[PDB]
C-alpha cells in the first residue's frame, strides 16, 4: 500500500530490488551480488544501472545463454569498486571490474559524460545512502560504458 | 529475462499486472475485477490509470482502512463501462461507473483534458489489445477524474 | 508494512488468504471456491474457521491424498449457506453444504455451542463484512461440526 | 516436503500447476482458461501436453510477441472439448478448439499416433480426475497435433 | 499441508521466517541479518520478538520511512549478542546491541521481567535451537526494551 | 518464456534451484549451503542428486519432523568436499561430509557404482559449470550412498 519501498538503502540491491527485480536475480546467479556489497579494503561500490530496458533486456537474453560470458562483462562494466557520489569525485584512477580506466569528456554539476561509450551519467534520484555508507548508484541515460582500453593503476 | 511483458492483451487485468501488481490486487480484494472486464451486455472498458504514486497511494491507504468505501469511489471514477480508444470517441454521453457524465476541454489527437478535475489522458503506449475486444487504458498524467456531477444517459 | 490487513471484506476468500492461505488454496484446488461466494440465489454464507491446527492439517493431509472426498465432506460441513452473523441467528432449519441440520446446545451472547460434536463458535474478531454484503465467519475453538445427521429442511 | 502434488483432479488447471506453470500463465493470460473447464452444455475437456519444452518453449515466444495468435492456435489445438480418457474413445467426429477432425493410425491399448502430425499421445501417468468430472491429460511425446484440416460434424 | 514450518532451527530466521515474515525482509534490508547470526567470537544470539503487533507495525511504519534509523534503534534493542536461554540465564552484565544494560525487576521460572520498560519475557514455546547452537528466542509479552540507559561492561 | 533456465552454473544452488527448489530450501533451511559452496582451502564441491522422488520426499519429511538429524545425515551423504567431474576423478580417498570413504565396483565412461549401497551415479547432463568452477553434479539413479562406514584419510 502507502509504504511501497525504502527510502535509505543500506545495500544497492535493496534498491535494485525495487527497478529491476530480475536483473538482480540474474546478478545473484552469476556470483557478482559480493561485486555491489561494500567490503573493507574495498573503496566502496558504485552501480550503473542502464535507463534504457534494450541495454538491460541484452543482458538478460546473454546471461540466460550457452555463452553467459558476455553477461558478465557487461556486468562488470556496471559496477565501479569505488565510491563515486558527485561529479566532482568522477575524476583520477577508477574504473569498473574490468580494469579500464573511465574518461570523463563533460561533466555538470548533475551529470557526468564519459568518453569510450559516451554514457551519460546522472546520480539516482531516489538512491540514498546511510551516513557513511560508501554506496552510490548512477542511472546511464544513453551510450554504453567502457568494455575495452588502458587500465586505471 | 527479454520476453518478460506482453504485446498485446485481451484483459486489462494483464496489462495492470505488468505496471501495478498491487493496485491489480486491491482491485480483486474489493470485488472490482469484474468492472475492468468485457461483458456482453455492457459496450467495453476503458480503464484510466493514475500516474502520479500519489493518487496510486492514496488508494491503497484507504483500501487497507476501516472505511475503504472511498477507494471503491476513486476505482468506480477510473473504470469506464465504454470502449474510449481515441480521442476522436471522447464525446457524447459517456461516464464512468460513478456516473458522472464526462466533459471534454480541450482534445489534441492523442491528449485529452477534461473538465472537473481536469485530468489529462494520454492513451498508454504499450496496451493493443487484441482485435475485436473493446479495451482502452488511458494514462492520467495530472489531475483527477470526476467524482461527482450531473449524470450521463 | 503497516497496512497488510484488509479490515472490511466483500469475500471471505480475502479473510482466509490473511489467515491460511494453504487452506485458502486447497478450496481452490479442490473447486469449491464458489461454495464461500454469495450467489444471487443463495441466502448468504458463512464460513467455520477451525482454530486448532491440528484440525486444519488434518484437512491438509486428507487433501493431498489419493481419496480427498473426506477433505471435501470436511470442508462442506465448514460452510453454511445462510448468513448467520451472531448467535441470535443461529436457529431454525440452517445447516452446511453436507445438509445436516444444525442444534445449538447453548448460546451466550457471543459464543455458540453445538449439538453433534460439540463445536464451540465465536465470530471472528477482525472479519467485519461490507454492508449489504451477507458474510459471516466464526473460529471454531473446539470441537468439530456435524458430519452427519438428519437434514434440514 | 512430502504433500506436494494433489493424486486427483477436479480441474486440469490443478494439474498444469504441478507441471508446467509458466504454460498456465500464458493460457490465462491469453483468456483461455475457459477452454480447459467443463461448462454444462460442453461434452468434457481433453488436454494434450507437449512433452518436448521445444514446443512448449515456441508457445511462449509466441505468446509474448506482438503477434501472439499463433500462440492461440496452438494451444487451440492442444484443447478438446470432448472427453477422451482412452484410445478406445479416441474416434469418430472428435476434434481440437480449432475444429480439425482428429485421425487416429494406430492405436496401442495405452498409446495413440494421429493422422496429420504424427502425435505420439500416451494418457497421463499422474493425471486422475474425480469421478463424474470428465477430464483427461494425454501427454504428447513427439509429433504435433492438426493445425488445419476437414472439419468434424 | 501438513508439514507446515520447521520444528528445530539452525537459525533465527528460519524461526522468524514462520512467524513474521514482513519483519524479517526489514531485518534484511537494513543490513541486520548478521545481527541474528551465531558467530564464533560472540557470545550466541537471543532475539526479543514482541508479541504485540502495534510495537512491531511501528517498526514497519519507521523502516519504510525518510528517517529508518528508528527501526534501527528499535530492532537494535531486540537482540542480544548472548546466549540467554532461560531466566536464571538472564542476568549479569548483558544487554542489546545498544549498549545498555538489562536489569531483572522479578524472576520467574518460565518469565523475566525488566526494569527501564518493563518487559515482559517468556521463551518463545516452538523455538527450539540444535543441541550446541547457541541461540535463543524470548516472547515479549508486554512493555518495551530499553533503549537508553548505562552500558554493560 | 523461451529463457526459462540457466545453462552454465556458477553455484550448484542455482542448478538445484532449477530442478527441486524445495530440496534447496530444506538444505538452506537446515543451515547446509555452505557446504554447497566452493571455498578456497576446499577442493571443490560435488553434489548428489537423487533422480527418485521417494528419496527426496524421505529427506523432507525427516527435515520438517521433530528429529531433523536424518536429513542432515542423509544430505551430509550427498555433498562431497570434493571436484569430481568425472567416472576417472572418482578414485582414493574420497567421500562425502560424513567421513565415510567411497569404494567404486564398476566404472563406465558415463556411470559409476558404489559399493555400500550400490549406488548408480551419472553426470548431470545439463549441469555445466564455468571454466575454473570446480564444481561438479551427479544423478544418483538407482541405490543409496554410504552412511556408515570406514572414513578416508
Amino acid at each position: 500500500p502507502w509504504p511501497s519501498n525504502m527510502k535509505q538503502f543500506c545495500k544497492i540491491s535493496v534498491w535494485l530490488q525495487q527497478h529491476d527485480p530480475d536483473l538482480l536475480e540474474i546478478i545473484n546467479n552469476l556470483c557478482m551480488l559480493g561485486n555491489l556489497s561494500a567490503a573493507k579494503y574495498k573503496h566502496g561500490v558504485t552501480f550503473i544501472y542502464p535507463k534504457q530496458a534494450k541495454i538491460r533486456d541484452e543482458i538478460k537474453k546473454h546471461a540466460y545463454s550457452n555463452d553467459p560470458s558476455q553477461a558478465i562483462k557487461t556486468l562488470e562494466s556496471l559496477i565501479l569498486p569505488f565510491y563515486i557520489p558527485t561529479p566532482a569525485e568522477f575524476t583520477g584512477e577508477i574504473g569498473s571490474y574490468t580494469g579500464v580506466k573511465l574518461e570523463v569528456e563533460k561533466t555538470e554539476a548533475n551529470k557526468v559524460i564519459l568518453k569510450n561509450g559516451e554514457a551519460v551519467l546522472v546520480p539516482a534520484a531516489d538512491f540514498k545512502p546511510f551516513p557513511d555508507r560508501r554506496l552510490a548508484v548512477w542511472i546511464m541515460e544513453s551510450g554504453s560504458m567502457p568494455l575495452e582500453g588502458p587500465p586505471y593503476k
